Order: C-alpha cells, then sequence, then structure tokens
DNA sequence: CGGCCG
DNA sequence: CGGCCG
C-alpha cells in the first residue's frame, strides 16, 4: 500500500537521521517529496500509536521514539 | 471579488443581526471552504465583515 | 504559519 | 475541529 510505503519511508527517513536527532514535517516533505500535508497526517498517526515522538513548538520537531 | 460579493451578498439576504458559519457558508454557495474562508478573514480584515470569535467562528455584516 | 482536518 | 495558510 502507497500509505504504507510513505510511513516506512518516514520512518526509514528518521531512522537513517538517527534514534536521537529530530527534524520538522517540512524538511520530510522536502526530501521525500511528498506534500506536507500527507507527511503530517503520517506523522502524527505513527505518533497517535507512539512509534514517533512529537516534540512540541513551532514547527513541531519529529524523531524516532 | 465575485466570491466577496456572493458571500456578503448572502450574509445580507440573511440578515445583519444573524451570523454563521463557513460551513454553512461553503455548503450553501457550493465552494470549498478554503475560499469561503479567504474571503471571509479577509473581509474581517477590512471591517465590511465582523468576526465572532469561537469555535466555530461566526461572521455577520459589519 | 502551529494546520494533522476527514 | 479553531484552519484563513500562499
Amino acid at each position: 500500500s502507497i500509505y504504507q510505503d510513505q510511513e516506512q519511508r518516514i520512518l526509514k527517513f528518521l531512522e537513517e537521521l538517527g534514534e536521537g536527532k529530530a527534524t520538522t514535517a517540512h524538511d520530510l516533505s522536502g526530501k521525500l517529496g511528498t506534500p506536507k500535508k500527507e507527511i503530517n497526517r503520517v506523522l502524527y498517526s505513527l505518533a497517535k500509536k507512539g512509534k514517533l515522538q512529537k516534540e512540541a513548538g513551532t514547527p513541531p520537531l519529529w524523531k524516532i521514539a
């Protein structure tokens, strides 16, 4: 599934960045060439489950929990 | 422009005392809520429309 | 400007 | 659930 392809590309990217480090949906969107909206829906969904950790701020930071 | 007059026209044919949400607006003019809100927030900044902060927010003739 | 939202 | 936002 595409949606699942995009969740994995996102996880793969965050894991490659490293478990500590975090980035913004914007960088993610840019690097994966996927609209920011679609990146945030996955980002917040993966976080809603507990896979990713969202650090509040503006704009929010995202890293593998 | 055409949208500014439509929205204001509906908010007129409605009643300067009675407000309304963008949603009722967007689904009454066959237009995206994004458009409605763009116009709405613009018309209010100019003073032509009045916004009552809320959730949802209500708009009426100023 | 945070916006994920459908 | 507020979202207008490019």
